[PDB]
């Protein structure tokens, strides 16, 4: 019932999103987008429905090459089938992209993709000029986050964790029911780690961070990080704890060629059935986001961090488990600045339904752009 | 003759600033303002003369039970002595405090200052309901950045460290003559080590930060941390080497005993003088100051940095040796990060002339809020 809850995404074929488009329902002002990530991309149009409802079509391109610019064969490719009758109705163009985009038009340099995104080089049919960008995936995850909280569905979509000091304190309604009147840092562990603030004050604004690259500081762990450092011949961040790559190491860590190397999907999956190896893996991927977490508590002060992804929603077995969720909890505390309580002044809430958030998110954003 | 460009702030005692406020040129809509640091604040009334001009007139205060609750006693004898004429044109009330503000309403707690600062506390003769507001120092500085910015004189007060590589890509103007529209963080090294970042997007939002609250990461300096850590008892964080207590770290650990202890002050001042010890003591001081600026120039990805206060301008002669600030520019790209360009990307600057920012920041936010 409440407006803008109804959020449908259907992945098609280039040729059945096509037909798609042609039939009367999709004779409406489109958007754009493109939620495109290192390896798979998905992009296509979007649409609003009755009751602020949210209709949106993509095809699913594969990065294979592993470039940037190959997008724009895609978007040709997609320019090349459409109907007139369907590009007239094209209102905005937004793409996010997996690495750092500045003046919302240049992005990157990325870590596992050649070269750079630029707005100025993709076709003006699926990017009208003034009324088109290039976002951040952690950007577009931020205003797809907003976009859950006003469409009244929070809850529906996001779990708590463990509500902190601060929200009892500023808020009237029950945590994980709305994003809050407060900062919100979103997390999202996959094969990079992203991370964007979502700032609040006289309201929302999203704004796009990299905590993933900086420095690892070591608590008690010289010998891990330099475990580490001397595979990757580069001291360590936080991202290379906290990604497929990290994942798959600390399962290495743990066996120590007792067991073959397993991919960070073989570790989980394990972890989903008990093995005690990949729970060991998993806990320790899970304590350096903890160490995110505090770090970026006292840096941010934020009033809820969200993680959020397929990856979290899928390792929903992992939070529930109370022993693992007391353990984060400890380890979301302990920072020297516990001792005047800020780290625990935090409320942390983790996805729990899929939904693509960064195409919310572009969607959203093409609408304040037009 | 810039709109805005005259900013005056006179520092009187309470009586000649009665008196100042009686004058014909003082009738006019006011807003209280309060520097509140450690040791002293700074509190008084702004107005708006001719050409936008800015013109304070604040008593200071010793800070003397180092308690923030005690500034509300400040607060009531400034509303006993003032004529009653001038309580009326009281419009707006802002303070800032050396220490996170949530709700723009509550702050604290504070490293050198029992009590938490409560806006509820303090008298509506002062702050007006709805047009008042507890600022963070910082988020004060940026303000006031902001504002000297908007005078078009932010090469009067602001001078280039070296430009970075971004710079010439998005700016048609010179570097240091303009604020630019990119982020930009701000760096207050003084008793404790303050940090805001201005982001910018359609404009500007200051949201504060704790950056040097963080924990310090190890490079290849694991022994001097550790070396502070058993002597603090708590794993460092950047504000412990960047600091005044940091500085005087610094000095013991170059001179070994084989010289007294000496305030960060008298280490500054045999630094002017060219003493090697205090030098030496100044650039580890800077070293640390720089690892500040890398960590978070990946993490904020800010367009400029710039380094705020008056210990900035006053130690201006460490800044302008040549030597010194080719070390710290080197220092600033030290990260795995900069393979991808990211340090490089960034400009600094540092404040060359004296100003409160914070007393027109609080200003420039009063005007917001009246
Ligand atoms: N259950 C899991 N838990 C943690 N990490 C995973 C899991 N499954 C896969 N991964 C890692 O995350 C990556 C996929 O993350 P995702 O956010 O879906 O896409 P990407 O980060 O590539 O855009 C995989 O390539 C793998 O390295
Ligand atoms: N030239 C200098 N360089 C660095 N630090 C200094 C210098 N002079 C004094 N300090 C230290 O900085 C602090 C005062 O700095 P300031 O920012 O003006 O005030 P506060 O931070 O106490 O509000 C004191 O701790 C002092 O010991
Ligand atoms: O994809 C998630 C993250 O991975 C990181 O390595 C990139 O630098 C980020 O910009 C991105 O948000
Ligand atoms: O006074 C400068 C800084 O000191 C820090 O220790 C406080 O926590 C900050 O809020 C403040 O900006």
């Amino acid at each position: 019932a409440p407006a803008g809850s109804h959020m449908n995404i259907k992945e098609l074929s280039l040729h059945e999103l096509c037909e798609e488009l042609k039939t009367p329902a999709w004779n409406a002002p489109l958007t754009f987008v493109g939620d495109v990530g290192g390896t798979s991309a998905r992009m296509g149009f979007v649409r609003e429905g009755k009751n602020d409802s949210v209709h949106a079509c993509v095809t699913r391109y594969s990065m294979k090459r592993k470039d940037i610019t190959e997008i724009i064969e895609f978007f040709n490719e997609i320019i090349e089938l459409m109907p007139a009758s369907v590009m007239k109705r094209v209102k905005a163009g937004v793409i996010n992209v997996p690495g750092p985009v500045t003046g919302g038009a240049v992005g990157g340099p990325f870590n596992n993709l050649k070269g750079i995104a630029r707005l100025s080089d993709y076709p003006k049919a699926l990017f009208p000029p003034g009324h088109s960008a290039i976002l951040n995936d952690l950007e577009a995850g931020g205003f797809g986050v907003l976009a859950v909280s006003d469409a009244h569905v929070f809850s529906e979509y996001f779990g708590v964790m463990w509500e902190g000091t601060q929200w009892r304190t500023c808020e009237q309604e029950p945590a994980g029911s709305v994003i809050g009147r407060g900062r919100c840092l979103v997390l999202a562990p996959g094969t990079g780690l992203g991370s964007s603030l979502i700032y609040y004050n006289p309201q929302h604004i999203v704004v796009p961070l990299e905590l993933g690259s900086q420095t690892l500081p070591m608590r008690k762990d010289i010998d891990y990080i330099q475990t580490l450092h001397a595979e990757l011949k580069l001291f360590p961040n936080y991202e290379n704890m906290v990604s497929g790559a990290g994942l798959e190491f600390h399962y290495r860590q743990v066996v120590r060629g007792s067991r073959p190397p397993c991919s960070a999907g073989e570790i989980a999956k394990l972890a989903s059935e008990g093995d005690a190896n990949a729970c060991k893996a998993m806990k320790k991927y899970h304590e350096y986001l903890m160490r995110v977490g505090s770090e970026a508590s006292m840096a941010l002060l934020p009033l809820t961090i969200v993680l959020v992804g397929d990856n979290i929603v899928n390792n929903a077995f992992f939070y529930r488990n109370p022993q693992n969720l007391k353990e984060m909890h400890h380890e979301a505390l302990n920072h020297e600045m516990e001792r005047f309580g800020f780290q625990s002044r935090v409320s942390y809430l983790r996805q729990k339904k899929l939904l693509n958030l960064n195409l919310m998110g572009c969607y959203r954003c093409g609408l304040d752009l037009s």
